[PDB]
């Protein structure tokens, strides 16, 4: 047994093993636009990315991670909520098994087709490691996916997926620029909570982008043909690997725009 997004093992299980999961600070919620609160003090985010270093994608049994070389200040968020400097480590995905479902966090109940994580781990903690057991230690920048047009810097991205279709295989995976994933505009909401998977630690700071991207119906079909089992067992695809939104609770949503 492990946990997962199956009937038997899904979120409203995960608190059995992981009892945080009923906790003050739990990822995700849904964002409501009229309590959100305007704060003129929030800065313009500052992404760095022109250095990224990528190395790797991997199917890890519940999403794909693309990886990167965070051994030094390559790719790098500041500013927005954000004290310091914080290292990107990977991005992953969550999507549904329908186009109406797939992303974690809602804007005014609204679902959105898929939503992409830019994990990033505060350097004064010296590893990633060490940043999780800290309340200030990530920042995830959250961007929405609906379905329209073809997003051409996804694509690079969906080609590679079929040669880690099971759990556990990994393939070398460069010279990938994140910067072809942003939208136009770098206005969030931002708030503190949680990984959003286990183990549901409340140390992230979390930073939704308002704009979706626009990937094509194709491109998330593909998403839609992995696997949450290893080759050679029986296949489950792997799709609606989000979890429902959890109680907002003592904490306020700003927003860096009116
Ligand atoms: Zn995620």
């Amino acid at each position: 047994h492990h946990w997962g997004y199956g009937k038997h093992n899904g979120p409203e299980h995960w608190h059995k093993d992981f009892p945080i999961a009923k906790g003050e600070r739990q990822s995700p919620v849904d964002i409501d636009t009229h309590t959100a609160k305007y704060d003129p003090s929030l800065k313009p985010l500052s992404v760095s990315y022109d250095q990224a270093t990528s190395l790797r994608i991997l199917n890890n049994g519940h999403a794909f991670n693309v990886e990167f070389d965070d051994s030094q200040d390559k790719a790098v968020l500041k500013g927005g909520p954000l004290d310091g400097t914080y290292r990107l480590i990977q991005f992953h995905f969550h999507w549904g098994s329908l186009d109406g479902q797939g992303s974690e966090h809602t804007v005014d109940k609204k679902k959105y087709a898929a939503e992409l994580h830019l994990v990033h781990w505060n350097t004064k903690y010296g590893d990633f490691g060490k940043a999780v057991q800290q309340p200030d230690g990530l920042a995830v920048l959250g961007i929405f996916l609906k379905v329209g047009s073809a997003k051409p810097g996804l694509q690079k991205v969906v080609d590679v997926l079929d040669s880690i279709k099971t759990k556990g295989k990994s393939a070398d995976f460069t010279n990938f620029d994140p910067r072809g994933l942003l939208p136009e505009s770098l206005d969030y909401w931002t708030y503190p909570g949680s990984l959003t998977t286990p183990p549901l630690l409340e140390c992230v700071t979390w930073i939704v982008l308002k704009e979706p991207i626009s990937v094509s119906s194709e491109q998330v079909l593909k998403f839609r043909k992995l696997n949450f089992n290893g080759e050679g067992e029986p296949e489950e695809l792997m799709v609606d690997n989000w979890r429902p939104a959890q109680p907002l609770k003592n904490r306020q949503i700003k927003a860096s725009f009116k």
